[PDB]
């Protein structure tokens, strides 16, 4: 079914109108990308839409959806190897291979995003400081290039370029069919976590430097971004683990793989009193949605950005740059990215990373630009997946291996078969 369709990112700004195939035969598939090679506006791949920028639309060109090419063709607890399409969902993942003890080894802050879209945003978790990005985990994919050829890609092979091409290559090099992810052994869907809270951002950063972080696998802070200094940058630090049958209550260990405001005391010295008593804890049991998505249970532009590990000072300037902006942004998450990886295009690098949430509205636009040039002098980069708005300029300067990644794609797509509305913008066609 091709049908013209309008299309946004998660943020819903810069709509597009597209041909969105969809459809569970990869036969169709294989046809749509034929016919396109042919006569030039380009194809591109969607998943569940949740990038925030303009990624996965291809205006007046075609779409083709995924998200039906949702099959788990294998699951082995032995090799801990899953093999299964592109548009299966890390949500569906999770819940099939649970009863193998095997976890999926990194996890967004949202599980409706399906692999392909894991793998061609290289995506990262609370744990990539311990585990790395999503990318590091697959052990093959199956990629439809613009030949019309499906060519079988792995990490070491000989075709390894273009692996890691298409790792953190936002779909530019062609189509995820299916791939192979060697997943994480657990014997429980349960974190053991310890919590902490500090008081200022110098407080935050010593924590994060003074050796603390190896004994945890998983870790991120909600971070304070509007309160001015002392107190910007205080956060709620969470860390922990994947827990083992031994350290489960009683309660759940017959089934340790299963998953199934404001008064007058809140901003005064009780409040500050019962929020550092309710972050700081040892040794808490808790599940996925408790420890991993804490949020449960439009307006807004979506910036995300890491810098160095060793320009420290810097990171702090361009925190204090943001409150003192007049923008404010509640709701932030920070962490330290640990070592990175082959993927010339892939986001994280080892240093602060930092995910901020601003209400549109008057000198937004030009003070992000103003943030965009203050993040590349330090040596730092913006993710794809949380922008629609920078431009190549910027872009290529923070990611010196783009020509590297270009000369790739030449190779694979000299014809531009596969393109997107990113692709214009940014210049990577
Ligand atoms: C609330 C929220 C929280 C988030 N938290 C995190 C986080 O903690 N860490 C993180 O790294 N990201 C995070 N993200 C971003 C998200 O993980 C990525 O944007 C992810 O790529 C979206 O997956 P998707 O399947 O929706 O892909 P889409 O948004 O549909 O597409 C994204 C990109 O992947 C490509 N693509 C999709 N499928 C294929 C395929 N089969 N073959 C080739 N290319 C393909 C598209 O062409 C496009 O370039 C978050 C997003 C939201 C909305
Ligand atoms: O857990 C996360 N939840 C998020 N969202 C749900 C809560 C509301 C806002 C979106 S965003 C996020 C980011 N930024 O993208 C980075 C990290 C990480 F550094 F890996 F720890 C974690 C998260």
């Amino acid at each position: 079914t091709t049908t013209a369709t309008r299309l946004t990112g998660w943020g819903r700004t810069a709509p597009s109108v597209a041909n969105v195939l969809r459809t569970p035969d990869a036969e169709m598939i294989v046809k749509a990308v034929a016919r396109v090679a042919e006569s030039g506006r380009g194809a591109i791949a969607r998943g569940l839409g949740r990038s925030y920028g303009d990624n996965a639309q291809n205006g007046g060109g075609l779409v083709i959806d995924m998200t039906p090419l949702n099959t788990i063709h294998s699951i082995d607890a032995d090799t801990k190897l899953v093999d299964i399409d592109a548009g299966v969902n890390l949500d569906q993942l999770m819940k099939a291979a649970l009863p193998f003890g095997l976890w999926v080894p990194v996890l967004p802050g949202t599980r409706q995003v399906t692999v392909g879209g894991a793998i061609a945003c290289d995506i990262h978790g609370k744990n990539h400081h311990s585990a790395g990005s999503f990318g590091n985990h697959v052990r093959s994919m199956d990629l439809l290039t613009a030949d019309g050829e499906i060519r079988h890609l792995t990490p070491t092979g000989e075709d390894a370029e273009l692996f890691w091409a298409t790792v953190g290559g936002n779909g530019l090099t062609g189509i995820i069919m299916r791939a192979t992810i060697e997943m994480t052994p657990t014997s429980t869907a349960y974190f053991i976590a310890d919590g902490d809270v500090t008081a200022s951002l110098d407080e935050t950063i010593a924590l994060h430097s003074d050796g603390s972080e190896a004994r945890y696998t998983y870790s991120s802070a909600w971070f304070d971004a509007i309160s001015a200094p002392p107190k910007l940058g205080r956060a709620a630090v969470s860390r922990g683990r994947l827990a083992t049958v031994e350290q489960l209550p009683a309660k759940l260990r017959s089934e340790p793989l299963k998953f199934d405001l404001a008064n007058k005391y809140t901003f005064g010295p009780i409040g500050e009193l019962w929020y550092r008593k309710s972050g700081t804890y040892r040794g808490k049991v808790q599940n996925l949605t408790q420890f991993y998505h804490p949020l449960d249970m439009a307006g807004f532009l979506q910036y995300q950005f890491v810098i160095p590990t060793e320009a420290v000072d810097e990171f702090k300037k361009i925190i204090g740059v943001i409150q003192a902006s007049g923008h404010y942004s509640f709701l932030n998450v920070f962490k330290l990215f640990g070592p990175r990886n082959q993927a010339p295009l892939s986001f994280p690098i080892p240093g602060w990373n930092i995910c901020v949430d601003f209400p549109i509205k008057d000198g937004l636009g030009k003070f992000v630009s103003e943030l965009d040039r203050r993040v590349l002098e330090f040596g730092g980069r913006l993710y794809t997946a949380k922008d629609s708005r920078t431009t190549a300029e910027t872009f290529h300067a923070m990611y010196p291996r783009v020509d590297e990644w270009i000369s790739v794609r030449r190779k694979v797509d000299p014809l531009r078969v596969f393109a997107s509305d990113m692709a214009r913008r940014l210049e990577l066609l």
